[PDB]
RNA sequence: CUACCCUUGGUCAGGUUGAAGUUCAGGUAACACUGAAUGGAGGACCGAACCGACUUACGUUGAAAAGUGAGCGGAUGAACU
RNA sequence: CGGGUCCUAAGCUGAGGCCGACAGGCGUAGGCGAUGGAUAACAGGUUGAUAUUCCUGUACCACCUAUAAUCGUUUUAAUCG
RNA sequence: UAAGGAACUCGGCAAAAUGACCCCGUAACUUCGGGAGAAGGGGUGCUCUUUAGGGUUAACGCCCAGAAGAGCCGCAGUGAAUAGGCCCAAGCGACUGUUUAUCAAAAACACAGGUCUCUGCUAAACCGUAAGGUGAUGUAUAGGGGCUGACGCCUGCCCGGU
RNA sequence: UCCUAAGGUAGCGAAAUUCCUUGUCGGGUAAGUUCCGACCCGCACGAAAGGCGUAACGAUUUGGGCACUGUCUCAACGAGA
RNA sequence: CUGCAUUAGCUAGUUGGUAAGGUAACGGCUUACCAAGGCAACGAUGCAUAGCCGACCUGAGAGGGUGAUCGGCCACACUGGA
RNA sequence: GGGCGUAAAGCGCGCGUAGGCGGUUUUUUAAGUCUGAUGUGAAAGCCCACGGCUCAACCGUGGAGGGUCAUUGGAAACUGGAAAACUUGAGUGCAGAAGAGGAAAGUGGAAUUCCAUGUGUAGCGGUGAAAUGCGCAGAGAUAUGGAGGAACACCAGUGGCGAAGGCGACUUUCUGGUCUGUAACUGACGCUGAUGUGCGAAAGCGUGGGGAUCAAACAGGAUUAGAUACCCUGGUAGUCCACGCCGUAAACGAUGAGUGCUAAGUGUUAGGGGGCCCCUUAGUGCUGCAGCUAACGCAUUAAGCACUCCGCCUGGGGAGUA
RNA sequence: GUCGAAGGUGGGACAAAUGAUUGGGGUGAAGUCGUAACAAGGUAGCCGUAUCGGAAGGUGCGGCUGGAUCACCUCCUU
RNA sequence: AAGGAGGUAAAAAUGG
């Protein structure tokens, strides 16, 4: 994605402001990834290259998301809901 | 009459099976995929009408110059008329 | 009511036309040609023998004649087409 | 139709047997559709009691349709009639079809599929003396002819002769 | 080594093809010129006049079972023309 | 307290509840009803093998092998049921 | 109380589930862990002692032993559980770098083959030497034009990129990963990874295209004792494309992943900081200590020293067969 | 009358033995044919795959060095 | 000057 579009979910889903690194901010912009590659994919099929970086990052945002439901549930209901991602 | 064909019409009780597609649920990063429901395909299934003619008995100066009785095959199809 | 005084299909025929020893064959316009399209009447009664045909009752279709509410009266504008 | 039960016969030819509905259950193999009604079993009448339902109706009523139990009768309850016999193997043809009207229905024809070959359009092929037509109101993913004949795995060598 | 254009590959094989022949061996039967399996000295298979397989299908040809029975042992009685 | 996955699904009185019956006794032990539960990769199920132990043999030990005689427990008495 | 570079042994490589394992501090629990008491672990047996058979075996009597045993009371360092903090691991943001990483379209030059035509004559081609073959119907050579397929000369480098397989003309679009500095940001969110799920050179399979070159099969010639070859002349599949299938290679660094630690010298790729020099990050090579090794050799890109997890081995055949 | 051993009937599952015939494997004596590998083994070998051939094997495509080698350039180490 | 890595020519009868 661009990283004006970065910049905006950022802004959308960082729990504070000044906040990059947080579990909900950093998927969120791995959703977004994860989308712009499927819509590639569905383009260019045979670009099995890209598909694995794809699957990297739908591994890190799987691991991302364990983390945040075992620290706090709501939190975490909350965001799946926000994002569509169950 | 009969073969093929042309144009235009008609007929095929009843029962059975349950293709594709679709929807819902589950499932997936997304697809595959799984289940249920829905759906109603087929020179598909059983079986009358109808078409046919496998076996057999009878008939053989016949009821009939090719039939009759009992079974027999097809029966939405390259169907029958 | 079914057919004709309506329509066309296959097919048949075919002015001129094209072709061919003769005979004649083919074929355009045009015709003919139902197995299809269009198309206004029903119930009851009656005879030895016909009946949606005769009779009774009640309809409908096309056309004609007279009288007409109303509208028109020559670029028309009523009306036909 | 006693006893027997294919000893008949070229051959179980004919006959006999099976046969309906419900329930249980069902193999190899398979192109995954099937094979399958495989096979092999169980039930079936009538009376009464209790009782889940569905359609139509204000309701009553009418219609459809189960389950459980307890009883009754016969040799026998799809009490008659109508209604698959089944299985294990092999050859052939893939299959549904077609055929010698009137001694042959088949392993024959056809077939979907394969391949070869001709044909550039007034196509080739075909009918006709021709005109005129079919091909086709089509145009090489098309049209004619030959051979092969679903599908699977394959299809070797020889161009001297014709 | 002779000859040829070149000498039959895979698969299959006493076969819808095998004369000899009821080949031989194994199975099935008390007994099997038929049948099934195998062998290969293929008289005289063989790759689109296709080779070899093949689920499903067949009034197809063939061998074996269960059931069944007047087909038979071996005939008898009854009804009707 | 045993081997096998070249055994991955098993279970329908099966798992739980209610009532009754039954037993010295509790209990699906059995029956009637309701529910769909129960077991299993921490190895269910299936198959194969086996009486278990105190002990015995061996080994420096850890371990490996064995389960005669003697003692304990179990099971059986031609086979099956009562 | 062993191993897997070359002796048998690292899955061809990713992604990832269960499980195993897991960074620093504080409080708490007592499951593991440690310690005391009680009961029990029959008898016989083994071991130690004593006594009786004349000895011994043997017999007898005491002692000791044997539990992963149970009940109960205590400790809190570590592992486990609960609560609270941290930024060092892991990601994110911000500023930068290179790249044959991948997918799809388009453009281009050289060359090969073929077709047509002009000139031209008797050879061409090929080999160790030859012949088959092509060519007097005009070959080969030469010039021009056309048809079509396939690969990208120089750059090019122990160079680059990718998990591996692999990726080299140029252009555009889409897209993956990696590295450098910074220290806002999250606060252990990590490692490994059975089962699973994907990618995976070449050959090969199916359907449909395409077809220059090269070339299994095959034909001819040569060599040879023979020559089902090596060599020569042809030549079909295939070699190319799309979509499916296959899922294997000496798929190799014959070297699993992660992590830290342990002398040095010298290149090169992409960066950064401080003055041509020094320092520094990540790769990529060479040389070489300690240490390792059967040896060869490895040696900050370990085959050294250690911890975690996975895979694999246990003489050669039989056999990667049934 | 319920339960009920044995028995009967049926289609399946599993195991063992056996079977005309058939397939490779191992061992064995101076057997027959060739000579693939080991040296550059006289065509480097081997790996995967395809196909062909009496046989070892040959051939094609990709891969490996666990390949010898005369001349050349290109780098790295002492 | 001596060793390590990459590419790359030319040659070739047959049997010991
Ligand atoms: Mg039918
Ligand atoms: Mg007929
Ligand atoms: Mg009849
Ligand atoms: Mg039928
Ligand atoms: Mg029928
Ligand atoms: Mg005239
Ligand atoms: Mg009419
Ligand atoms: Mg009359
Ligand atoms: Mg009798
Ligand atoms: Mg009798
Ligand atoms: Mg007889
Ligand atoms: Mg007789
Ligand atoms: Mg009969
Ligand atoms: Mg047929
Ligand atoms: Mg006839
Ligand atoms: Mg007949
Ligand atoms: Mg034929
Ligand atoms: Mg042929
Ligand atoms: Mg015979
Ligand atoms: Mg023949
Ligand atoms: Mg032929
Ligand atoms: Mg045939
Ligand atoms: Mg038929
Ligand atoms: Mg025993
Ligand atoms: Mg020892
Ligand atoms: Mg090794
Ligand atoms: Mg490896
Ligand atoms: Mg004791
Ligand atoms: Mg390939
Ligand atoms: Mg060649
Ligand atoms: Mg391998
Ligand atoms: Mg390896
Ligand atoms: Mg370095
Ligand atoms: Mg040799
Ligand atoms: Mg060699
Ligand atoms: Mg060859």
């Amino acid at each position: 994605i661009s990283q004006e579009r970065k910049n905006e979910i950022i802004k959308e889903y960082r729990v504070h402001e000044t906040d990059t690194g947080s579990p909900e901010v950093q998927i969120a912009v791995l959703t977004a990834e994860i989308n712009a590659v499927n819509e590639h994919l569905r383009t260019h099929k045979k670009d099995h290259h890209s598909r694995r970086g794809l699957l990297k990052m739908v591994g890190r945002r799987r691991h991302l998301l364990n983390y945040l439901r075992s620290k706090d549930i709501q939190r975490y209901r909350e965001l799946i809901k926000s994002l569509g991602i169950r």
